């Protein structure tokens, strides 16, 4: 693993292991998510980063970063024992907080497999005030990032960036009383973010999973699950297969999540 | 990742990742137990088995390998960004059936920093009916495995080959109601072995896990839990050091899946 040339990007080429693939013998979405974690933690490391991406001034002032959406989107998921290479970088979005994006790529024929893109802002790891990014911050972080606009989904008007509902009780599909483990949690204690994606996932027909391979995954992240707590996945059609989803917590009801998964007939 | 010179054991580096240490920022034992899964697995694919370890006997008859005990020993757990380097082998164990080794190194010392020995029986894949290992498939295998003893745990009266006692009602503490999710499932969509070990663990309370490591661990297989099967994790101390005696079973009728003990030394 290394940054590119100039300095602005990492890269990373990871062998896909025999209990990270699916029923298909190909990588899982959560062994994409949990792959796209490891190069974002390993380009922090080799910038000076030793909390993720913490700066300096964020350490002392008792502020992290914090994953408010992810969007990945894949074309081919790599087989057991290939090698996938995984290019990542940062951006500022000014006041609202930094974007993470990622290009995978087969090692092969060195063609694009898919493709993520990560919106996350900065809050007080006591209280979780919302907070607006300083200036003091922003020039700490701004000399790791490109200066011109380098997008992994640049379409203007694609599916990243656009509005999640609400799922309406009654749900289609529901996978109630999910409780997450230790290999749950991350060095921190705190459900690490690609948990919430199998529980999400957890709701989806068997006969889904089966005949059709997950194309598009849009999470957006409102609250966090904490180890005590008891978690349901609700899960509608609204149509290719596409979907509705909605996290919440099993006793008060109370939104954690909601995102929406498109599949393809294989 | 490659065979040794003489080909009869299997060696692979591995460089700690960010989501796999615990709170003391070094890899989990559910970490380690997916290593020596992942090193055997490429010790099989090496040798031309590739259903683990399958022999073309095997195939045929709808026969597989099944783990009957695990047993793992860790002195020190790899930091996050450490490589750890893995050696394999497998030895046969006449009509019982096969043990697969392991020795934990620390690639920049050398230092053995862990060890584990599992033990695994033939079984009928279709009616989960344990067999002796036969000739024909034993000649199949035996060529991949050093003829001269080799052991992990070599000595003469060792944590290894103890007979484990079942849990009597009621446990000091528990875990109740732990479901599987698919993340938790191999490619052949039965529950991964590391799972298990995850599961004992969820009944040790969090003041043992925060102010002790663990040290060894003994987990005795008797029957495999279903997609859509419900467990119950339960433990009581039976002891410097911490040790516990651990069983797992279905929520609902109690039946027996695994059976187990824990060793813990203090920070
Ligand atoms: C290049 C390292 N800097 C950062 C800052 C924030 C985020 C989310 N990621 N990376
Ligand atoms: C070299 C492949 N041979 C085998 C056979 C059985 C077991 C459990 N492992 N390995």
């Amino acid at each position: 693993g290394s940054l590119t040339e100039d300095g602005l990007s990492y890269k990373e080429k990871f062998v896909v292991r025999s209990y990270e693939v699916g029923s298909n013998k190909t990588a899982t979405v959560e062994t994409i998510a949990n792959l796209l974690q490891e190069v974002g933690c390993n380009h922090a490391q080799s910038v000076g980063f030793s909390g993720f991406a913490t700066t300096t001034t964020m350490r002392k002032l008792h502020l992290i970063w914090v994953t408010a959406r992810m969007h990945i989107e894949i074309y081919k998921y790599p087989a057991w024992g290939d090698v996938v290479e995984i290019e990542t970088w940062c951006q500022s979005e000014g006041r609202i907080g930094t974007r993470r994006d990622w290009i995978l790529k087969d090692s092969v024929t060195g063609e694009v497999t898919g493709r993520a893109t990560s919106k996350w802002v900065m809050m007080n790891q006591d209280t979780r005030r919302l907070q607006k990014v300083s200036d003091d911050v922003r020039d700490e972080y701004l000399v790791f990032c490109p200066q011109e606009p380098r997008l992994a989904f640049p379409e203007e008007n694609n599916r990243s960036l656009k509005k999640i509902p609400k799922l309406e009780d009654p749900a289609q599909y529901s996978m109630i009383g999910l409780k997450p483990r230790r290999a749950d949690l991350d060095m921190n204690q705190h459900v690490n973010n690609v948990t919430y994606i199998g529980w999400v996932l957890e709701s989806i027909p068997q006969e889904i999973v089966d005949t059709h391979e997950l194309q598009v995954i849009t999470l957006d992240y409102r609250r966090e699950c904490q180890q005590d707590d008891v978690v349901d996945s609700l899960t509608t059609t609204t149509s290719d297969s596409q979907f509705l989803h909605l996290l919440r917590l099993s006793g008060d009801g109370q939104e954690i999540n909601r995102g929406t998964t498109l599949w393809r007939k294989k």
